[PDB]
């Protein structure tokens, strides 16, 4: 008999009943995958410093039977990280997925932007995601039962671009700190770690599209092999898939999420 | 509202009702990946060189309810292509899916190897991606309703390794093919390209696994931070996304099924 | 005292009284290596398919002191390549260096790209550089001095194209070749082999630069932080390099000659 | 007559009469770069922390006619970085050369490392490369000459490792922090700026390498097509290649100086 069961093939991109903690969860691509998680049957854990924000996406979860709850908490800090992985503990019992979407950017030169500017972004962005992966893990280690950690990077991981250097030495970092913690802690403890490196939204492009003293939309379609640029919806299925038994075998991966740009 | 629909998200996965082409179905990825089709309720058009292997599969599969066939083809022979194709739109109405999972490897050193069996490791391995590729492509664009296509190259698509100069050139030809491929149709037909870069089989290795003179099971097993050898069942997800609606933004990605061995 | 001699230093890039064997010499890379390598007192030897133009050169090098021969061979050609390395052996006396420089290119969509047409680059473009390197390197070893193999691939060995899925395989498999003859070789016989990847010659694009119609120009510009397009005359000095003692520990790599087209 | 001129190649490799400031200068690699910048005929100056060993090598230079100097400053403080910047250009007139090889490493897995401890390794290893690299283009810009910068990462800049997810963030990002840099300084200012990415020392494992328990020295062994580990003086023609005229065109690379471990 050929060697694959059809009880794995049926169930292995469910995420039903596992606890999805997501970061940045009140952002463009965290309020999709939060709710992605919560549509897939996955009890729901939205963290972020809004809590107004936060409580408007638990009161529209809430009205579609979605199991949700948050934890207001800046990523960055480690004493309020640590609360907030307790409360979704105290809610939930456990943690089996992270999703990491937070993230800061403010593009200036190297010769305009301040070291304190840069090490800002490091903080925000970089620094955060140690923090969260760091203490998640932990509690994954406590738990026993293994886990999936999603971290949302960019395709500016892998390419540089002129205002960056702020942003792309923590994407650029953030992709090999996810290879390290699969090292780190895959084969002993079942902590699969991979990253998704997204092109741009759409959405974030828009305001700037009827200019045309900017190439800022055609310089990034001319580079789309995929013909249009992003929704936050286009990855929710890389990030579930990451975060299902269906990629197992799957960690310390950059995952292409560029729509070619990444290798054209 | 969170731009997510729930229908999307329950159905991302799916590959029911779609005909799906498997190339070298009676190998070890390919009769795995076959079966792992049909029972996610695809339609299953197997094609490989050997008949009664085909027929074993075909039969097999018939005794769990899976809608399959098979077409006797060489990948390398457009005319055989070409007619296997028409036989299996002929079964199914279309293709949809298409998986390249054939190819072919005899390892020696530059010295050694003839000009002569460097090509043909080329014409088996290379080549063959491309006669089935532009062929199913083809149908494809008739068709008009775009398609999915994944090909099966290796983790040695972008690391070289003794031995391996008419493989590696292979599997580091085909990614690139791949990437142009999403860059000739992706935008303009909806078919999306993508390759799964896979490590070793633990099966491959099994043979000179107690020979204390081999290095080569623990050179593998240093290099693969996931802690085991792969199985052919641990890329059926990925396989599965690569598919299915779920990954419809993602093209001309060379994906890592390493389990870590490529970033580490 | 600290480990680095004054005579490895002073000494370190030169390729004087080293035979340098180039293929594609006539080409608007070659030409320009080939002199190069005279005016850095090696020996030339070059190799191409045009006697008339081969002629040229070798009269215009003799004219500046440069000692060169030539010898007219097809690079695909096995019996050619051969002859031609024993005419360069009996010249000379060694093969010290080898630049590859040939190529073919004919970019056209998957859809319209025979099998033929397809087949034609991979054997011009990829074939050709098996042969001249295992050809060459079987000389080195004879020898019994080491070597250095410089093949020029492209910046498409790691980046696809619309219409380049000959080219993009042929480059692409080439980068893979080089790591892999690296490990057949280095370690064993001293021969470092390495490619450059270079991004587009200002000359190929001329023609069409006052086309309003043509978006190539500007396509390459955008991606270019260097702020320019190349000339051959740009890539002497990494080749100079990587065929000098000043790279002895430097093989299988796939050197980045893009401007920064590969990392932006 | 074929586009390449003859004093550009006798001369394309020269580094002589140009300013170098070296940081990390008492350090393996700093010190042998920091003499082989003095060999080439380049005015040297010296950074680092420990004033006893700048003095001890200024000593040993000046005895061998290098006209060199030094200052102490910690790399990671700009108020010291400024200071240090001024008192080159009060010694030399200008700064031509920027090599960076300064750095810090404390391996340790993520559960058992301090978010303090990681950004410990991030401040020394990573904001230091900012801070350096601003200063310097900063001054480069303000003399209107373009200029190089040569930084020292490491191969795990592209690979990550058990126990280094502070060293693989810092080197990761340092090398997307130099492609950004290209893209803000290259085509405007004419201020080149590569990485090199090394392998390690033979020097840094000699004190496990009798030892039976550890695999450490053969790990990498397996991994090196080159055949032996590295030593400094190994890396000095490449980081002169990059701060020479050789190398004008190329900008935002991050140069394999692994000995194929990034390539097998």
């Amino acid at each position: 008999m050929v060697n694959v069961k059809k009880e794995f093939v049926d169930n292995m991109f469910s995420v039903k009943g596992k606890v999805a903690l997501v970061t940045g969860a009140t952002g463009a691509l965290g309020c999709v995958l939060s709710k992605a998680y919560g549509y897939a049957g996955a009890k729901v854990f939205m963290t972020g410093r809004n809590e107004k924000k936060l409580q408007a996406l638990e009161a529209e979860f809430k009205a579609e039977g979605i199991d949700c709850a948050y934890g207001v908490a800046d990523p960055a800090d480690e004493a309020q990280v640590d609360a907030m992985i307790t409360a979704c503990v105290a809610q939930y019992g456990e943690v089996n997925i992270l999703a990491v979407t937070h993230g800061f950017n403010k593009p200036q030169n190297i010769l305009e932007q301040s070291v304190a500017d840069w090490q800002y972004i490091m903080d925000a962005d970089c620094k955060s995601v140690y923090v969260v992966c760091k203490y998640v893990a932990q509690q994954m280690v406590d738990q026993g039962k293994g886990g999936k950690i999603v971290v949302v990077t960019s395709q500016r991981s892998k390419r540089g671009m002129a205002g960056y250097t702020g942003y792309c030495t923590s994407k650029g970092g953030a992709d090999l700190m996810v290879s390290s913690m699969a090292c780190d802690l895959s084969a002993k403890y079942g902590i699969n770690v991979n990253s998704i490196c997204p092109t741009v939204f759409r959405s974030d492009l828009t305001e700037w599209m009827f200019d045309p003293e900017s190439a800022v939309y055609q310089n990034f379609l001319k580079r789309e092999p995929i013909g249009r640029l992003a929704e936050p919806e286009d990855f929710v299925g890389y990030a579930l898939f990451l975060s299902s038994d269906a990629s197992n075998y799957i960690t310390g991966a950059n995952c292409d999420c560029s729509g070619g740009y990444l290798t054209c």
